[PDB]
């Protein structure tokens, strides 16, 4: 409808309906919902709410359907005084039920189109089943792989999360202005706001701390490009940021967020986060907490009772300002305006015949075999041959737990396990499947006796999902010891071994590696998982994805990350074992495996045009790369573009990525992309906070690594473009 | 001398004579130098200095000997134009020649007396070798002890590193506005300035960032204290603070030290630490590296020569004002005066050497090592060992001369006492086993079984080696050599009591090791008189009385942990364990094995705090008194702490904070009373704005023994303020 006619809903609205507004719910709190109905006295009880709460509450979290969502929506506009639809959000991650790679993966593929593709495919499907919003992308810098939710984030790159995140929200929304129409589109709500994944420790909703510029340089640019990019909603994050907790941070959510970012959009608490503020210490109780998180411009309370219980006193007292809350409510009727909800609340609502189709499946395979990442391959093991004689050995051989965390609505019965998948590919196959956390002598005899009739064993490792996701911590980033065991075991037996390893977060893999002869890690690949391995086993597919987060050395190396400072004493080939300079006494500082990392069955050569000795200030430098497959076999390669600020007012990092594509090569092809780096990417924030530009020397790094790389020199001065 | 002899000295010194009293140089590139001979030519030559740099420079760093000293102050005045005498520079850490326990075990001690004596025995005896400038208090705060330098620090609490800082300072200088007087005291030189520990990953001179307000709140106290208990001098530091290397960084030392802090000392650098801003690329080289440091305020440039080459040039072409060079040679000539070398350049150097390793001093460093030592462990009454038990002593530390710890400069190994020599003072029987650091081979195994066989008890001391600590020492991974875990099994399946003895410089993954025995004491390294040290404890003629002044992780990923940390949105509780949706690892337990405050006695004590009370006005100190009753018949000491928590406020905080502590020695039987004032100081914090504040509130008050085991009281903080 029109701006006005909603300007006028506000106008017409009580104080108790406004507060209401402000209020989000499980869906087993409204009347007519279809499931779970038995825990809707003891619950709502429990939270001291009434008719009058639930029957004005703004909007619902986790409906199980299409159905739940009709019925929640049929009985809340029956008794809704002036018809103002719920809007109603959910947890679609990475993939509603065609499930696709978990997004650490989906930042491995180093892909734009691919993470648009799972977004848009998740749209299609959560739509269908009655969902207006999805709470991602999940936007988090994560340097830290003890925490469990390093699944959630696309790596340790601010600029590929950038990237990434536009194209998830792209994904989602496509047109923002039109989704009142395109109702094959959902919103996109950027979390989690702000520095969430730098918990000290990795330990769940812990610490977080930092100082303000750093928070700009490298916490904020992905959740700043997602808002930029049109994101409808952004959430707030569990953690304090300098001393306060974010649901609460005045300056980092009125300031930062709305004032400099320009974000005039609902703010969401995360779960609990704003009754949550309490035991935070920076608010005594619930009407503190109330009058705190408003303050700062929270809209919509997700399942607490700070607002709901206690903003009429507050308003009434004039300890809290009635326009603040006016003004939220605003926000919360433009939301359900765009998604078009004062016209139809039912939005599209039979699409059955939509979800989970064969053509969804095809595309989640798709994104598996280009997030997967190669991290070894000795003398040429893989592919293997489709007559090759296989014993699959492992927890991960027959598991049903190839979906991933965060997979709230995906069906593991509709999964493809990686026996299955192996057995549509090759005639021969093994199979020993074992315990997550044991190996008994059982076990072995029965793996000796499966590997010695057959010529290559291809060891399928991994985590349970559980292991991961949110306050999913370990302290130790390693496998249970049982499974690094059985890959020495299996090593012992004399033949070719490949391990397929499934996980959600970087572990502690040089043991695996040491004891096979190729690693593909496959992280957690979805629906299709089974099929995505096969392919790429069999060759049908070429591995192509990249690491996008350091695999450490050790637990003790974390935090280790590509983009780092020098330090007065950095370690050189001219300083190596010299005692007193940057180093450990047991182990390297290189991670095991570096940012940008991978291989491939085909191989590449790249040469850079000639580019300029020197340049202007804002001025873009135009980087030519001509790339050839020297190979008979056809796969992608990943050109990536770092530039290094080799002077400062600010220690700069050594490397910063500002540019990759990913590049299709037949045997035999070569060509040709060319990128831009704008002056922005010569940016930085300096001491004083201004973005500012220094005339100095950069240094530019082309390849295909973080490390494979040829380096150029370029001088910065004279005037500003 | 006089100050206006001292502004006249700056008016007629040269330029060139200006800049080169900016310079600091190791004794051997000096004429008259009496050990080092050879190595001047090329260094020399390298750093491309001259004789007019080196017959100008205005200080020495580490001479070997009171002879080293005299000969070359004796040379280089013959040849100084308006005879500026050298200052002389030394990292005495703990201890000169009679080492102490290492400044972390220090920590553990608890008690500021302990600190004072070592600092007051350390200068005694390094004036004596002609010393006149020390390089400690290390007064960096430290949560991750993957860092080598953890040895060096006091441990992870600002209010004990503060204390123990002034203690340190106090027993370096005593009265300092007497240091021309009191010749067996010294100047004293608080580092790193800033935040130096904390490096990321525990690696060496890694990177460090925290909010300006954490930097004020936790980072700066220490320094802070020592600085207002009268520090003569600052050093640099070599990481950088909020991107910009702490050398060249205007803000923290302009602003925070200068200004702020209000010290107007000698600034010096870390060594290289000018040059360095290079590689950390914040200045393209010496020119600029030069020009940042002198706007800083960085004072004395330690080996290395950005100063000397780039200052004429910079102040001739107008890019950096005289000014400032001059304040900073006046500094150095008013530290010079400080010390009265304008009276005496040889400060006092007399027979001084009846004052080094004397009988009294080592029996004070033995007391240290008492003080300082936790006993972790002790199962079924194990400790203390009566005299006439039968001893297996067996491990890599049961004869190592590796006990002194590191930053040992000047202490001579040959005159430490190993542990059998300790152990056989004492007990009449004792059979050793020496085993390698790294190894545990076929053979030791059978050696061991055969002495454990004959004995009643087994002393396993186990341990680092020092080299695996100190500067650039970092480990990934907070364990020993794995062979020295399976040693401790190995023993453990001798069916006979097992006391570990561990000697270490960071705190290390311990439960294995206490698993595997029925007591664990904690001796870190005490320096010359360990073994005597390790003796008395085992055999009760000490008691056990160290607390843990770091926190001990359950297993390295755990770190950082360290007692005062914040609550988080979703605490664990006692009343929602098991869940999955709180703050918790999937693997181990939130809290430490052991915790901040922790140490065992053979003796047992009650406490009991006096009515508190229920309200405070705002600026008014709270007044806690505890008696405190030794209910055993064994004679001993326990540290009494005091810890508050703000309930709310307008910045999440510490869920404790230490703010008062004292150890009470105890006869059995025995009854006392201590108070302690805690201002309202201790009730403040920082704000968001970097404000020191106080809100009116709730606290709560914890009198205890341990960060764990304490009795909580409330108190209503409001009203008026006084
Ligand atoms: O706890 C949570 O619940 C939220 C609702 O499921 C989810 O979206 C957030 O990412 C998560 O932090
Ligand atoms: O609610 C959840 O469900 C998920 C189940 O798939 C789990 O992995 C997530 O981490 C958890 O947040
Ligand atoms: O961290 C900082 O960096 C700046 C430069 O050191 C300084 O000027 C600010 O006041 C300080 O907060
Ligand atoms: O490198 C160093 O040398 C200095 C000189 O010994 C010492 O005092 C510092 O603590 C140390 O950082
Ligand atoms: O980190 C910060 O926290 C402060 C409190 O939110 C804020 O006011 C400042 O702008 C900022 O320096
Ligand atoms: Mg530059
Ligand atoms: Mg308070």
């Amino acid at each position: 409808m029109e701006q006005e006619k909603v300007q006028e809903l506000v106008s017409q609205m009580t104080l108790d309906e406004k507060i209401a507004q402000c209020l989000q719910l499980s869906p087993f709190l409204f009347k007519g919902t279809n499931k779970n109905a038995e825990l809707t006295g003891p619950l709502l009880q429990e939270m001291k709410l009434t008719d009058a709460h639930t029957e004005n509450a703004g909007s619902v979290l986790g409906s199980s359907s299409a159905l739940d969502m009709i019925g929640i929506q049929e009985a809340y506009l029956k008794t809704n005084r002036l018809g103002i639809p719920l809007v109603f959000m959910a947890d679609v991650i990475h993939g509603y039920k065609t499930v696709f790679p978990i997004p650490l993966a989906l930042g491995c593929s180093f892909d734009r189109e691919t993470v648009r593709v799972m977004a848009e495919v998740s749209a299609l499907e959560a739509t269908a089943d009655g969902h207006h919003v999805t709470f991602s992308p999940m936007l988090d810098l994560v340097r830290d792989p003890r925490w469990g939710r390093v699944m959630e984030s696309t790596g340790e790159d601010p600029f590929l999360n950038s990237e990434l995140g536009k194209a998830m929200v792209d994904g989602y929304q496509g047109d923002a202005s039109k989704l009142n129409e395109n109702l094959e589109q959902m919103a996109a709500c950027v979390k989690h706001f702000a520095a969430y994944g730098a918990a000290e420790a990795g330990l769940e909703y812990n610490t977080v701390n930092m100082s303000t510029r750093e928070l700009y340089q490298n916490y904020l640019p992905a959740y700043n490009a997602a808002i930029q990019a049109g994101a409808k909603l952004v959430m707030t994050a569990f953690n304090v940021v300098d001393g306060i907790p974010a649901t609460m941070n005045k300056w980092l959510n009125r300031d930062v967020l709305r004032g400099e970012m320009e974000f005039d959009g609902v703010l969401i608490s995360d779960w609990g986060a704003v009754a949550e503020v309490i035991n935070h210490g920076t608010a005594r109780n619930p009407k503190e907490a109330a009058q705190f998180s408003m303050e700062a411009g929270v809209d919509l309370e997700m399942m607490t009772t700070c607002y709901i219980h206690e903003l009429k006193g507050l308003i009434e007292e004039g300890k809290l300002s009635e326009n603040l809350l006016d003004e939220a409510v605003l926000r919360m009727l433009n939301l359900k305006n765009d998604l078009g909800l004062f016209e139809d609340p039912y939005r599209g609502l039979d699409r059955t015949k939509d979800i989970l189709t064969d053509e969804s499946r095809g595309k989640a395979r798709a994104a598996g075999v280009e997030s997967a990442v190669l991290l070894e391959n000795k003398s040429r093991l893989l592919p293997l041959a489709k007559e090759a004689k296989i014993a699959l050995v492992g927890p991960l051989a027959t598991s049903p737990d190839i979906l991933g965390g965060w997979n709230v609505y995906g069906e593991e019965k509709d999964g493809i396990n990686v026996e299955t998948g192996l057995r549509e590919v090759f005639e021969t196959v093994e199979v020993v499947s074992t315990e997550y956390t044991e190996l008994s002598e059982e076990d072995k005899v029965a793996v000796k006796a499966a590997v010695q009739n057959m010529d290559v064993v291809v060891l399928a490792l991994g985590e349970k999902n559980e292991w991961g996701g949110e306050a999913g911590s370990l302290a130790t980033i390693r496998l249970p010891e049982a499974q690094y065991q059985l890959a020495k075991f299996v090593q012992t037996l004399g033949k070719p071994v490949v391990i397929t390893l499934f996980n959600g977060r970087p572990l502690e893999v040089k043991e695996l590696a040491e004891s096979s002869d190729a690693l593909l890690e496959l992280w957690f690949p979805g629906t299709e998982a089974g099929r995505v391995t096969a392919d790429l086993l069999s060759g049908a597919s070429n591995p192509s994805g990249k690491l996008s987060m350091s695999f450490p050395q050790t637990t003790g190396q974390i935090p280790v990350y590509y983009n780092h400072l020098r330090t007065g004493r950095p370690q050189t080939p001219e300083n190596k074992g010299e005692r007193y300079v940057s180093h450990y006494l047991d182990i390297p500082n290189e991670p095991f495996y570096p940012f940008g990392y991978g291989k491939s069955y085909s191989e590449f050569e790249l040469k850079t045009s000639s580019l300029p000795k020197e340049l202007n200030l804002g001025e873009s430098l135009h980087v030519e790369v001509t790339i050839k497959n020297i190979s008979d076999i056809a796969g992608k390669e990943v050109i990536q573009v770092y530039l290094q600020d080799v002077t400062a007012s600010i220690s700069r990092p050594v490397k910063e990525l500002k540019a990759f594509e990913k590049v299709a090569l037949q045997a035999g092809e070569e060509k040709t992309v060319t990128f831009e780096l704008t002056s922005e990417a010569f940016s930085f924030y300096n001491h004083q906070l201004e973005k500012v530009q220094e005339p100095g020397l950069h240094r530019v790094f082309v390849g295909t690594s973080s490390e494979d790389v040829d380096v150029f020199e370029v001088e910065v001065g004279g005037y500003v473009l």
